[PDB]
């Protein structure tokens, strides 16, 4: 296992079934695997090389669906070769997709409070490997089988899967996206930082009590437009314990300037003080379950 | 309602053309063989419907939908015209030198223009003209693809200013002329080998194309109607922007004497990069 380097994943890694996400494995041990497969020139090849240069080193962390390492499958002279990302697999779906399928889609706040620590204590692991994540979404939450939550990694220290094949150029889905990631008139160049992470955090927090993201009814161009205008996003609904509207206003500081960090965020007392936190991992495992079934 | 399942008519062959269109496969028609596009939507159909009747815009063959097991999410399959020499983007990155002559570029962009008139006229905006949303046939027929148009933002390279919200423009105000800009935009790209502010990051260029002047052509080789036509394309306020019928008057595009020969050089072309 290597991840300063580029070889050919043959003998390595190969694909069992479904740039796109596939399932795959690890030959000598038979251990599963998500494999992200892209299109890659010729020349972005001598790109991927300078990127994997700029890789920041970390450890393994239970909160964290590991990554692997980077790959290119050598494709004949002319023809596009392919970059292969890869990293553990977790096999329970996506946060997103556990809030679509339940009825009313909206979480149990204690659900809420046991993810978004778990979310932050992942993140926490990257911030102090000076790592930005730059993608938490509901999407990049997923759930093993044993209700373990890790975050997506596909190499997020130098956005591997984000800087080739064209996917570049696209500015993607802007729901997430801290006010200081978006470039606006007061804000000309944008300002990646660990606490946009925390921004995305509380979107994800919010996207868990009401299925989709503040904004969602609008188009991605407008709500871009009213992310670094608009007042910080509020949960709906007044149903919601104090302790959870505290968590969202700590996260959904404005200012990435003004915004905690991680450490600040995990004693706040929403993800802090979890009494029921051994039923919610019960429940959460025997909603996987009935699901699968 | 009444939408068949696609087996025994449609298969997927591949992704085209490796995510940058989505879940969008060549497809082979079972029982003729012959190819088409399917846009492969996990479940605006009638817009592809009566809108896609003309030579400049790929052909509505048909909907379907292959049902999944209750409960599991059915997959809608919207079926098209196949365009199999690929997209202007990959003409000019295909091209020595990435960069295309003069009078290909002439009769590209009317092809272009022709296909928007058509959706113009109809009250139809494309919202994404750009030389991946151009593509080519076998016999260098030039056609649209992509018009109507969720959640994720493209590309914002081709984007014309008032479509970029901003203190002065709240509201993007969404006009026919916003595809004239993208063609003015699509022209420089076939004569560069890339749309301007290309080197720099998409949310940056978002910042600029409302605040920096109409861009230009950067070699002064091209003939004075080419530089004529970039700068009607790309007239900044929309409001003073030619309209589609004006620029198909242009000289630029209406003085196409090579015509018959770059049709020829074009499908010489595409046959030379399939092999
Ligand atoms: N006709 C053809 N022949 C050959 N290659 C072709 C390649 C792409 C297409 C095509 C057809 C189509 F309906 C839509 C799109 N684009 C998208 O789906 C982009 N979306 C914007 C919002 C979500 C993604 C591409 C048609 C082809
Ligand atoms: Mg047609």
């Amino acid at each position: 296992i290597d991840l300063s380097s580029l070889r050919d994943p043959a003998g390595i890694f190969e694909l069992v079934e479904v740039g796109q996400v596939y399932k795959g494995r690890h030959v000598k041990t038979g251990q599963l695997a998500a494999i992200k497969v892209m299109d890659v020139t010729e020349d972005e090849e001598e790109e991927i090389k300078l990127e994997i240069n700029m890789l920041k080193k970390y450890s393994h962390h239970r909160n964290i669906a590991t990554y692997y390492g980077a790959f290119i499958k050598k494709s004949p002279p002319g023809h596009d070769d392919q970059l292969w990302l890869v990293m553990e697999f977790c096999g329970a779906g996506s946060i997103t997709d556990l809030v679509k399928n339940t009825k009313g889609n909206t979480l149990k706040e204690d659900w809420i409070a046991y993810i978004s620590r778990e979310i932050l204590r992942g993140l926490a692991h990257l911030h102090i490997h000076h790592v930005i994540h730059r993608d938490i979404k509901g999407q990049n939450v997923l759930l093993t089988e044993n209700a373990e939550v890790k975050l997506v990694d596909f190499g997020v220290s130098a956005q591997l899967d984000r800087t080739v094949g064209r996917r570049n150029t696209f500015i993607g889905t802007p729901y997430w996206m801290a006010p200081e990631v978006i470039a606006c008139d007061e804000n000309p160049d944008a300002t990646y930082d660990y606490r946009s992470d925390l921004w995305s955090c509380g979107i994800t927090a919010i996207e868990m009590a009401e299925g989709a993201p503040p904004l969602c009814d609008m188009h991605p161009m407008r709500a871009l437009f009213l992310i670094p205008r608009n007042p910080p996003p509020r949960l709906k609904s007044k149903k919601w314990s104090k302790k959870f509207f505290s968590f969202i206003e700590g996260c959904l500081v404005k200012n990435y300037m003004q915004r905690p960090s991680t450490e600040q965020l995990l004693k706040h007392p929403f993800i802090r003080d979890q009494p029921n936190e051994r039923q919610v991992r019960i429940q959460l495992k025997d909603h996987i379950d009935r699901t699968r079934k």
